[PDB]
């Protein structure tokens, strides 16, 4: 819970939350069970309304078409959309990425790492289960999770981590606020 270390952090959180726009690519090693089958991702998203659309890996099917539309969402299988949630069952759920970043501990400045040509700021920390639990319900302690944070001034969330037990999600943006279409 290093001021200086937790600040950095919240400069990349607060970046996060004024986007217009942004591409996110989630991937996962392992087995991750709790992004509702979905174990890949490319998504373009809008952040208000919020909306989103690209393409997922869900039940080891690849190229699946992915939405997010007013409360759901949705996957394409065949010539066929489906639900597989709701953002406001999941908000109520699971329990705005303004986690209690207190309750962040051991957070660690492990130094410069590029990632897609850009200098970032690699800084792990612990993060408690009570927080885990939002993103796999099932979490019973706490984890080990790493950001990686733009040095050229912009403070852009390059990359988040997590380790969870059987598996771990890491969520890549960029793209910051060049336009998508999401519907
Ligand atoms: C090592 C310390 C870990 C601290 C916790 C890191 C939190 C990671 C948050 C994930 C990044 C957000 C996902 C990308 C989608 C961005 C869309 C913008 C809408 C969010 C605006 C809002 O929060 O109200
Ligand atoms: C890309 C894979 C999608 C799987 C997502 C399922 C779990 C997500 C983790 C927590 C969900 C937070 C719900 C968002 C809060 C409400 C946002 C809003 O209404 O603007
Ligand atoms: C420290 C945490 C690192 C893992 C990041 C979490 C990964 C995946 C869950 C976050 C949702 C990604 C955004 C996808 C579009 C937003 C709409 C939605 O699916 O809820
Ligand atoms: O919404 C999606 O991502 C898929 C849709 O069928 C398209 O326009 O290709
Ligand atoms: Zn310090
Ligand atoms: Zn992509
Ligand atoms: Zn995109
Ligand atoms: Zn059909
Ligand atoms: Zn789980
Ligand atoms: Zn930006």
């Amino acid at each position: 819970s290093d001021p200086a270390l937790l600040a950095e952090i919240r400069q990349s959180l607060d970046a996060t939350k004024g986007l217009t726009s942004v591409h996110v690519a989630v991937r996962t090693t392992g087995k991750v069970d709790s992004l509702l089958g979905i174990t890949s991702a490319d998504v373009d998203v809008r952040a208000n309304p919020l909306a989103a659309k690209g393409v997922c890996t869900y039940n080891d099917e690849q190229g699946v078409p992915f939405r997010v539309q007013g409360d759901n969402i949705s996957v394409k299988l065949f010539d066929d959309w489906s639900n597989l949630g709701s953002i406001s069952e999941l908000s109520t759920s699971r329990v705005g990425v303004t986690q209690l970043l207190s309750g962040v501990t051991n957070l660690q400045a492990q130094g410069t790492e590029v990632i897609d040509g850009i200098s970032t700021t690699k800084i792990t920390g612990t993060i408690p289960a009570s927080s885990v639990k939002m993103l796999d319900p099932g979490a019973k302690s706490a984890r080990p999770a790493t950001v990686w944070i733009a040095q050229d001034g912009s403070h852009h969330l390059v990359r988040a981590s997590i380790d969870l037990g059987s598996g771990s999600i890491q969520l890549t943006q960029s793209k910051w606020n060049e336009p998508v279409n999401v519907d």
